[PDB]
Order: C-alpha cells, then structure tokens, then sequence
C-alpha cells in the first residue's frame, strides 16, 4: 500500500464515496472514526471497535501527551502496538483540549488539568505517538467570534498550517509513512473561509478539515457555512469535519461534501444511557424499557442487539455496571458504522438523496 | 443429563476430582465459581466469563431481590435469559448480604441499603430466579462467636435447613430441575460441627456447604477447622467452601476435601489493580510496571496475556478506563480458572501432593 491514496469511486451532487488507502489499512468513506481518549476507545477492546465496522480511530494528543507521556508512549514501540489498534490512527493536535493557558505566537504553554504546545512540538508529538494521518496545529476560534477576531485568528492558524507542514516534511519516517491535514478556520464568514481554503491549498496537504464548527452555532448556521465552505477545499482531496457528531448532522455533512468525521458522542452518550436507534435516540434509563424485551434497535445487527434486552441494559445501566458501558458503547459505535454503510452505499447507487430523506423521515418520526 | 450427578474419578488423600452434571452443563471439579453481583460478572460478556474456563457462576440473591426484582426477573425468562448465560448458576440465599435489620426465628426483616427474607421466601427467589444450585437460608455466626452464641445459631440454621428442604420438595418444577445444597455451622468448634453435619445429612441434600468461614479467623485456624469439618459431610457428594478465595487458601481447601469454591477476589480485586501470577499477586498500579512490555504472568493462557503489555494495562487502571477492570478482571479470572485445572490435572495424576508444594514454593519465593 502506499503511504496516502484517496480515491473517489461514486459521487451524488456534493456527496462522495470512494477509499482512502494507507500503509496501515483502508479507509472506507464517508468515514466515522471512533474517538480513543488515553489510549483506548472506552469500553471496548479493540477488536471490538473493529467488528462494529471501523477503518480507523482518532487518538486524543492532548491526553496523551499527559498520560501516558509521548515519549514514554514511542519508548514502548508506539501508540498502536502499546493499545493493540493495526489500523490507521488519526491524531488530532491537542490544541483544542488546550483550551477547553499563556498563548502567543510561538504556542501555549498550560497547566495539566506546566507544558508547552507549538506547532513543532505538536507534530513532534504525534511522530512520538506514530500516528498515520496527523493535524496541523491551529488556534481554536470561540463561538461567536468578531470578524477580527476571526480573521486574526485564522491567519494565525495559517502561519501555524506552515509551521507545521515544515516540521512534519523535517521528519524523513514521517513524512515517508504518515499524511499530513491542514485545517480551515475563518468562524462564519465566507470571506475568511476562502482566505484559508486559499491559503491551505497554496501550502498543499494531504486533506482538509473543516475547523471550528459544532462549537454552539446550531444545524441551520452549520450548515450553512458547509455550504459555501466545502467547495472551497481542493474537491480532490478527503474533506474531514471535526467534532461532528449527531446523525443527522453526519448525513446533511455527507450531502454538503463531507467525507470523515469524528465525536464523542456514541461512546459518551452511550455510558449516559442514550442508544442511537433508527427511529431517534432513547434513554434506556427511562422506566418504559424496564420490562422490554425487545433489543435496542429493531434492524441494528450489532453482536449486543442479537444477544440482550433492553430490560437487560437498562438494569446494567441504572445498576452503574461496568457491562452496560460495553454493551451502550459497543451498540452506538456499531450504529454510526452501519449509518456509515448506507450512506457509503446509497452514494455508490445514487439513491443518497432518497436516503437522506427516508432517515430523516423516520428519524424524526 | 439428569437433574444432578457428582462422580468422583480421582482421589488423592482427601482431595477428589470429579464432574457435576445438571441439565444445563457439567461442572468440572474442584470448581471456581465467578460471582455475578447485580446479574453481571463485573466487567465480563459471558462469553468471556466462558472463555476463561467457568463451568458455573454465582448469583447474588440479594441484590437480585433488590434490584431489578426476582418476580421481575422471572416475567423477563429467569436469569440465565436475562444475563445470556446458558450454563448452570448457582444462587446463594440472600441472608449473608442481608448481615453485611429485625431478626427472628420466622426470618429476617431488612431496608433496602422494607424487605423480609425467610427460608421459604428465599428459596422462592431463588426459584423465581431460575437457578440450577439453590443454598438453604442459614443463619450468619459472626467470627468469634461463643459457645453458646454459635451453637444457638447453629440449631437455627438446622431449623431453617429442614424448612429449606421442605420448601424446595414443595415446588415441582424446582425439585425436579435443580438441586439443593445445606450449609455446615457450628463456627470453630468440633461438637457443633459433628451435630450440624448429622442434622444436614439426616434431612438430606445434593451437596454440602461449609458456611461460616473466611469471617475474619485467619488461614490456620480455617484449615483446622475444615481439618476435623469435611470428613463429617457425607463424602460421595461436593464439598462447597463459602467465601474461600486466596490461591492459597483455594489449594490447601481443595487438600481438605473441597470441591467447589467462589469469591470476589479476583474480580473486585482486578479493579482494584491486583493481578494473580504464579509468583504471587501484584499491584500493576506500581511505578515499577510502567513501562513493563511482559504480560500480567509470563505462563499465562488467557487473551489478556496474549495481547496486551502491563505498561499499558498500568496506564489504563491509573487513567481510571473501563478497559483496565475489563482486562484485568478476564485475566485475574482466567488465572483462578487455569489454577483449578492444574488442581484437577494434578489429581488425576496422582500429583496434587507435589504440585501444592510447588505451587508454594513459587506463589511465596
Ligand atoms: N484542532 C481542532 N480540533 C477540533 N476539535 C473539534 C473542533 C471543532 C476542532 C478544531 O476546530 N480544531
Ligand atoms: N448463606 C451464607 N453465605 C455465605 N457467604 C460467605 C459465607 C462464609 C457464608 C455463609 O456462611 N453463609
Ligand atoms: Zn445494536
Ligand atoms: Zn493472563
């Protein structure tokens, strides 16, 4: 395999299916990647995660680099052979946990919740951890931000995109072996976004995320900055929207040009209570489902909807058993893989838009 | 199979092997039994609980009375369905939780940590819940007890075996289903000991519990007690020691004539971060295993071993994650498994004598 090929295969309107190819494996897209704080997916091992249907996993850098320690992590041969994972890692910066601090041009520097964090010594990081595909380090821009709030962050992250570009191309088995994606900021305004899809493009990546979204600004406005935002990006390269999330934020993403995604959300939510069904979410806590022997979701075909109730993993879950995290946890991610099928195989048959509407329909039923 | 079937096919001294059969399975003896506390062996599928070598586990009557209900658990299939464990359980009979309150010879009357629990209402739980191996409602002798505090209670329990027996003979899908097992009293002395054996054996049951240990006695004294207490159970039915627990203390048990044990040890132990090997127990939370790329155990066959490194499994139980009690508590649990297959081996082979001396020499170097 080689180090990075993204292939296109179908398309419909905005939306695309297609490959990504890495030395460690496949990515099928459009893409959800399970996200790994502290070097594991909660609850799951990882031949679990795989089973549910996944290509690749995001690694948390921020937690990481605090514990276990990078170093300590390269030390011991690596993030994936230190948490049993084959496949494609994505790590994102540790930028963003920064700030959810002394910050300036060089980096921040922060209390553990004393380190420092630049764009050198983010991506240095991520080579320590041995990620496959690593995130330039950006500057994270609130919401709601000014535009000269926006502006100036965004062209801070633009030196930064460069700053790391250059560190990650200084590193010959990094840049040999792993991808390299730049981020776009630029808050709501389409004047900015352009500057940076400008400005990413003249500096050249491997693929583009959409920056600073899923930050309070609701469906509608995210939306409508994906709309003008998107097409921006080189159209040839995988477009990543980081930190979303809910499905149908996922499938109107996907009709937007969207092609990975990542979030908390499934593994979160499901230690919560909330199951991810095809007809919206329940919380399983909920005394309705307390005699009901019926699995989570009717159609789901995940290895928990075939064996146990829900009778069973509400008691799990109002009991605070460690079993009914694994059961919730293992459900939701097996959702999002099967959510991500249909979307991979409705854009492969050009029935996506009939799709969309039929889970919204019932989604929202 | 039949409803129940212990055949003893290897002695040595006092120690025996040998199989229990019942309709749901066989149970190899000597036997560990993991405890499922709330329904769950914490933090394990059953299919894992399998996967490590347990023929049976043990279900907590009293929590299940508590929460989610036996009545509950009997309109959702019994519990074998609930839990998705086909194999056979044995239940204990609720009181012993109830001590860890108005008490009379009718029964105990308790709140919730308003609840009643007499011989025959525990005995109904216990069939509400499906189980394969029910235990008489005993009465608790706290250690130390006197003379005479130890011999009232013991004539209690005897009161409450023979209302236990008639209970279960009264119910005819229980008594011709599952078995029924008397627990020994009489705490540390010999007459009280010899009487409750004769009152038990006079009633009659499937197997023998020897209850009232492991309270606090220490491991000299609770082999002097089984030393002159189980030759004077009936010896061509299983031989149960309540509580017992310790690899230690499982060995020199199974070298007194006990076939069958449980306890919480390994589990409850596993979250805690004590992990069995076959150099003794350590503490994987400690510094020294931080950056340790071995295995828990260095002989060990379980999944846990095959894959994972202590460093990480230090770093997981540390970073407070879901996995580090999953992988700590399937090992910790295939270890007492592969512990009462090496007893079983032994015996078989005439060996047992040499490999208890072996064993430790090792577990104590
Ligand atoms: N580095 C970075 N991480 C992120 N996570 C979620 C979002 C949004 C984001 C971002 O805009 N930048
Ligand atoms: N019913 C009962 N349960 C028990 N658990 C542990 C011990 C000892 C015990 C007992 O002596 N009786
Ligand atoms: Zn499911
Ligand atoms: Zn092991």
């Amino acid at each position: 395999r080689p180090r990075f090929s993204f292939s296109i295969a179908a398309r419909e309107g905005k939306a695309r299916t297609g490959t990504i190819e890495m030395k460690r494996g496949v990515i099928r897209t459009p893409a959800f990647m399970p996200v790994g704080t502290a070097a594991t997916v909660k609850a799951l091992k990882p031949e679990t995660v795989r089973a549910t249907g996944a290509d690749i996993i995001l690694g948390n850098t921020y937690h990481l680099m605090l514990r276990p320690g990078a170093e300590r992590i390269a030390k011991l041969g690596g993030l994936h052979s230190f948490m049993g994972w084959d496949r494609p890692i994505l790590t994102d910066s540790g930028g963003f946990q920064v700030m959810s601090t002394k910050q300036s041009e060089e980096g921040v520097t922060f209390k553990s919740h004393r380190h420092m964090l630049s764009p050198e010594r983010s991506i240095e990081i991520q080579h320590l951890l041995g990620s496959d595909i690593v995130m330039a380090f950006d500057e994270c821009t609130p919401y709601p931000a000014t535009p000269s709030r926006a502006a100036s962050s965004m062209e801070r992250s633009m030196r930064w995109a460069k700053r790391s570009r250059d560190a990650f191309d200084s590193r010959k088995e990094q840049a040999e072996n792993a991808a390299l994606f730049g981020i776009q900021q630029g808050s709501v305004f389409e004047n900015l976004r352009q500057q940076s899809a400008d400005a990413l493009a003249e500096i050249g990546f491997d693929g583009y995320a959409v920056g600073g979204l899923a930050g309070g600004e609701g469906q509608d406005e995210m939306f409508r900055v994906l709309d003008f935002s998107v097409p921006m990006l080189p159209d040839d390269k995988p477009h990543y929207l980081m930190g979303v999330g809910k499905p149908d934020d996922i499938v109107g993403a996907v009709e937007r040009g969207i092609d990975m995604f990542d979030c908390v959300l499934p593994t979160r939510s499901g230690r919560n209570g909330q199951a991810f069904t095809w007809d919206g979410p329940i919380n399983i806590r909920n005394a309705r489902f307390s005699e009901d022997l019926k699995p989570l979701d009717s159609e789901c075909h995940c290895a928990v909807c075939q064996k146990w109730s829900r009778a069973y993993i509400h008691h799990l879950i109002r009991a605070g058993e460690i079993l009914g995290a694994m059961l919730m946890t293992e459900h939701n991610i097996a959702f999002y893989q099967q959510l991500m099928q249909k979307i991979r195989d409705s854009i492969s048959e050009g029935r996506f838009s009939q799709f969309a509407q039929d889970f919204r329909a019932r989604y929202f039923a």
